[PDB]
């Protein structure tokens, strides 16, 4: 109890009451038998030829009952190497990696088919063979295949050559080649749309198999890089559902826009990189770790439109020739000046609306500027975060 | 082994076992011939009088076997004199300057002649004279007078007061004066091609002197900035190659616009200054050390041009007047708009295309700006690593 007890650390003494190594009675410091071999009977001490500066830390550890941390100047390669021959445990070492933030507790279970496991490290992961690789290879160079060709619909070499190539009127099966972008047949004389149909197929194929054989069925669906699967490959459905099932009159006059919707939602198949970029990825945790302080942003530009755009609204009042309408017209303008792109569709021309508008390009500045670094300091950390 | 020895620095006293000490022999607390001098009798013990801070460090060399690191309290000149005195070898110095940086290996070799070598210092190192100095002020002073030299050729003083100085049709002489920029003769009367042909005698002095004179013939042309030198050069010779070997008919309609090329690629002589300027090669180097973080930005801004050129194209689809033909136009007004230079020449016109037209605004300073300071930490690294 009132036993004192000295700790030599090549040279360095640390005296200690014996009820505080006590407390923990598993390391290296509170098991009587561990810590026998280190005991110097000529000087009444126990003398550790490791390193100095960690050691006020280990401790702390049993004088703050389980509260340790590295300091700063002992490196966590040096640190690391001391809670091990101190032996502190397999719990402590846990809390102290994860206020490090050294946590990392991926574990890739196996589907555990021993063919569906081992056909599952194929699809999930490229780097255990070469032909893993491939894959990789494959669908990177995949999805690009298809943004060429979604793009090339919309040129006038094309769309100029469609079937409308003078654009007179609207036929129902022309308004898949002017507002679906191809011509469904089963002769399939569209070249796009075989295209098109080509790149479904490598995504269902990567996906279902993907789905069929996956350990976690359940939480399938909470894993964000998989939704990008899902809503990839659906407006191809929407598109072969309208030509399939529909024989009848009008149905433009119920939704035909929602289509021009749809021909859209398709742009998002970009987002499939996720899966093969890591720095990609990256961004999607920097914004994952931002989105109240990007709500910061878009707030103080919310009131910095609205202030601005009416505060110019008014000073170009009083002109038959105006070139602001609206307050609403104005939020076009604010957002051309706040954000310093500056186009020129439609400038302040009032000695009024000039002093207005040369106060919202400075603002403007002092609005993106104040939660911008709030951002790429999470992405500078999440991006050597790697290491 | 057991042992222990006292090691006191000017009164921090530090314990370590001499079977450590003795895991490296040929230091000074390894050998016993070279610390007999610093035994203290009286207190068993070996004082030395020196920087206190600094033996930790010292210590933890001899601890760990081999791994020794800076204090980060010690400065780089009071701990690099400290591993001199307790002579931890010409062997672990430098493993201590690679972990710092100071890792300068230049070490510049004459070519042996004895006057190839001596003539040689005299075309690589501006510092060894005062003429030195003035053939790296010559050829500082060369590429500005073949750049103005090219640049004025341009201009419709003198590309109006061409051989077409109406610009009538095309001649097969009339095409050096139109497409190459100067009027090749053996009289020569065109002025600027004399200028342009007067600097490529200097290049070549500059380059066939240095490739002869040169210690390592194999790798010349590893060195990045022998490979500008080569490039400079060569579309003048191929100027000429094209007058002196063709008499013929028909050859614009195998290579004409391949020739309007070359008149570019004479362009990078501008990057000859890059063996003259520190700070251009610092950007040389950051480049050199960014090409994969500089990689992040350009993919993650042909994620955001493809997504957002997209989305603008179909709100300002349903316009028989339409800025925006097709999505490859609106790959311009991406860039335009996320690169924030914002020019007018396209700008969106439906209610639509403004609101997708304003988040591409915000969104091009969150592309931007990801990796950005990734690089500028790098060029400020860069800067001031010479000292």
């Amino acid at each position: 109890c009132c036993e004192r007890v000295v700790i030599n650390i090549s040279g360095l003494r640390f005296e200690t009451q014996l009820k505080t190594l006590a407390q923990f009675p598993e390391t290296l410091l509170g098991d009587p038998k561990k810590r026998m071999r280190y005991f110097d009977p000529l000087r009444n001490e126990y003398f550790f030829d490791r390193n100095r500066p960690s050691f006020d830390a280990i401790l702390y550890y049993y004088q703050s009952g389980g509260r340790l941390r590295r300091p700063v100047n002992v490196p966590l390669d040096i640190f690391s190497e001391e809670i091990r021959f101190y032996e502190l445990g397999e719990e402590a070492m846990e809390m102290f990696r994860e206020d490090e933030g050294y946590i990392k507790e991926e574990e890739r279970p196996l589907p555990e088919n021993e063919f569906q496991r081992q056909v599952w490290l194929l699809f999930e992961y490229p780097e255990s063979s070469g032909p893993a690789r491939i894959i990789a290879i494959v669908s990177v160079m995949v999805i690009l295949i298809s943004i060429v060709s979604f793009c090339l619909e919309t040129l006038p070499i094309f769309r100029d050559e469609n079937e409308d190539m003078h654009g007179g009127g609207v036929t129902f099966h022309t308004y898949s080649q002017s507002t679906i972008g191809y011509q469904q047949s089963t002769s399939f004389t569209d070249p796009f749309f075989i295209v098109e149909t080509l790149c479904i197929i490598w995504f269902s194929f990567e996906f279902l198999v993907r789905f069929f054989a996956c350990p976690s069925k359940a939480g399938f669906f909470t894993n964000i890089m998989n939704i990008i699967d899902i809503v990839a490959i659906i407006p191809y459905y929407v598109t072969i559902f309208l030509t399939e099932s529909n024989k009848s009159v009008l149905q433009f006059q119920n939704v035909r826009r929602v289509v021009q919707i749809f021909r859209i939602m398709r742009i998002l198949r970009i987002f499939k990189l996720s899966r093969h970029s890591k720095g990609l990825q990256i961004l999607g945790q920097t914004l994952k770790a931002s989105m109240r302080e990007l709500g910061l942003l878009i707030f103080f530009l919310f009131i910095g439109v609205i202030l601005f755009s009416s505060a110019v609204y008014f000073a170009e009042a009083d002109e038959r020739d105006s070139q602001f309408p609206s307050i609403p017209d104005a939020f076009w303008w604010a957002v051309v000046s706040m954000t310093t792109v500056g186009y020129g569709d439609m400038v302040p021309t009032t000695i009024g609306g000039k002093i207005v508008g040369s106060l919202c390009a400075i603002a403007g500045v002092l609005t993106i500027a104040l939660p911008v670094p709030v951002i790429v300091s999470n992405f500078n950390y999440f991006y050597h975060r790697e290491t």
